[PDB]
Protein backbone atom coordinates (compact mmCIF):
# COMPACT_ATOMS: atom_id res chain seq x y z
CA UNK A 1 0.00 0.00 0.00
CA UNK A 2 3.27 2.15 -0.20
CA UNK A 3 4.96 4.26 -2.70
CA UNK A 4 8.37 5.47 -1.78
CA UNK A 5 9.87 8.58 -4.11
CA UNK A 6 13.33 10.17 -3.87
CA UNK A 7 13.75 13.78 -3.75
CA UNK A 8 17.28 15.33 -4.13
CA UNK A 9 17.27 18.20 -1.66
CA UNK A 10 19.77 20.49 -0.57
CA UNK A 11 21.48 19.18 2.28
CA UNK A 12 21.39 22.33 4.63
CA UNK A 13 17.81 22.14 4.68
CA UNK A 14 16.27 19.91 7.62
CA UNK A 15 12.94 20.98 7.44
CA UNK A 16 11.63 17.30 5.76
CA UNK A 17 9.39 19.11 3.34
CA UNK A 18 8.70 17.56 0.20
CA UNK A 19 6.09 19.83 -1.88
CA UNK A 20 3.69 17.38 -4.10
CA UNK A 21 0.80 19.59 -4.43
CA UNK A 22 -0.93 18.51 -1.19
CA UNK A 23 -1.52 19.86 1.99
CA UNK A 24 -0.61 17.81 5.25
CA UNK A 25 -0.55 18.17 8.87
CA UNK A 26 2.90 16.87 10.45
CA UNK A 27 1.86 14.58 13.98
CA UNK A 28 4.73 12.70 14.47
CA UNK A 29 8.64 12.77 14.45
CA UNK A 30 11.19 10.01 15.70
CA UNK A 31 14.80 10.30 16.09
CA UNK A 32 17.18 7.04 15.94
CA UNK A 33 20.36 6.19 16.24
CA UNK A 34 20.67 4.07 12.77
CA UNK A 35 19.35 7.58 11.04
CA UNK A 36 21.47 11.03 12.30
CA UNK A 37 18.18 12.34 11.35
CA UNK A 38 14.75 12.34 12.31
CA UNK A 39 11.80 10.84 10.44
CA UNK A 40 8.70 13.17 9.93
CA UNK A 41 5.27 11.82 9.96
CA UNK A 42 2.14 13.74 8.17
CA UNK A 43 -0.96 12.94 7.68
CA UNK A 44 -3.05 14.26 4.83
CA UNK A 45 -5.29 17.50 5.41
CA UNK A 46 -8.20 15.44 4.03
CA UNK A 47 -7.81 13.49 6.68
CA UNK A 48 -9.75 11.29 8.35
CA UNK A 49 -11.91 11.32 4.99
CA UNK A 50 -8.47 10.92 2.81
CA UNK A 51 -6.50 8.19 4.48
CA UNK A 52 -3.37 8.82 3.41
CA UNK A 53 0.42 9.18 5.05
CA UNK A 54 3.50 10.05 4.49
CA UNK A 55 6.60 9.96 5.91
CA UNK A 56 9.82 11.49 4.93
CA UNK A 57 13.79 11.78 5.91
CA UNK A 58 17.20 11.21 4.54
CA UNK A 59 17.84 8.85 2.52
CA UNK A 60 20.95 6.80 5.43
CA UNK A 61 22.11 5.61 1.22
CA UNK A 62 22.45 8.60 0.09
CA UNK A 63 22.10 11.64 1.86
CA UNK A 64 21.52 14.18 -0.57
CA UNK A 65 18.34 12.28 -0.59
CA UNK A 66 14.70 12.79 0.81
CA UNK A 67 13.01 9.70 1.11
CA UNK A 68 9.04 10.40 0.91
CA UNK A 69 7.02 7.04 1.64
CA UNK A 70 3.54 7.57 0.96
CA UNK A 71 0.63 5.42 2.27
CA UNK A 72 -2.77 5.15 0.40
CA UNK A 73 -3.97 7.01 -1.85
CA UNK A 74 -5.61 10.37 -1.89
CA UNK A 75 -9.66 10.80 -2.71
CA UNK A 76 -9.89 13.98 -3.61
CA UNK A 77 -7.81 16.62 -5.78
CA UNK A 78 -4.89 18.42 -4.79
CA UNK A 79 -5.79 21.50 -2.30
CA UNK A 80 -2.76 23.55 -3.65
CA UNK A 81 -4.52 25.04 -6.97
ZN1 LIG B 1 -5.52 13.20 0.73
Amino acid sequence: NASTVYVPTETSDTSLTVKDGFQWRKYGQKVTRDNPSPRAYFRCSFAPSCPVKKKVQRSAEDPSLLVATYEGTHNHLGPNA
